[PDB]
């Protein structure tokens, strides 16, 4: 399925080239611009664990997830991955635990040493 495909065929987008964050662009976005550090970004997403279970979805809340990029408000894989996205892009992101919740996990939903899969749509980004 999609998690296997990003694992096997995704691009390593880490600066360290440690295959900790892998990406496939699923829907090509607009032009060339990507958000910059500190921008307010609006996304829709769904996340899955490696046992196949969906653990979260913004779509199901009927409102986007909003954060300021590059500030550690989200897991490292998201600061790295969303920074690569164009407006309107949809991507798949595979996040090894070192770029997510590590050995601690995040109870109740995220176990220890969890590789996470996301589908992310970048709706908008704006400077404040
Ligand atoms: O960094 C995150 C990432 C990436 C952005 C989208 C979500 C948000 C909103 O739930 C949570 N965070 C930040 C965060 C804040 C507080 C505790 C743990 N993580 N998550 S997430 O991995 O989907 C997530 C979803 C759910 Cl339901 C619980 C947890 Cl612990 C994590």
């Amino acid at each position: 399925g999609a998690p296997a495909t990003v694992t096997e065929q995704g691009e390593d987008i880490t600066s360290k080239k440690d295959r900790g964050v892998l990406k496939i662009v699923k829907r090509v976005g607009n032009g060339e611009e990507t958000p910059m550090i500190g921008d307010k970004v609006y996304v829709h997403y769904k996340g899955k664990l490696s046992n196949g279970k969906k653990f979260d979805s913004s779509h199901d809340r009927n409102e986007p997830f909003v954060f300021s990029l590059g500030k550690g408000q989200v897991i490292k894989a998201w600061d790295i991955g969303v920074a690569t996205m164009k407006k309107g892009e949809i991507c798949h992101l595979l996040c090894k635990p070192e770029y997510a919740y590590g050995s601690a996990g995040s109870l109740p939903k995220i176990p220890s040493n969890a590789t996470l899969f996301f589908e992310i749509e970048l709706l908008d980004f704006k400077g404040e």
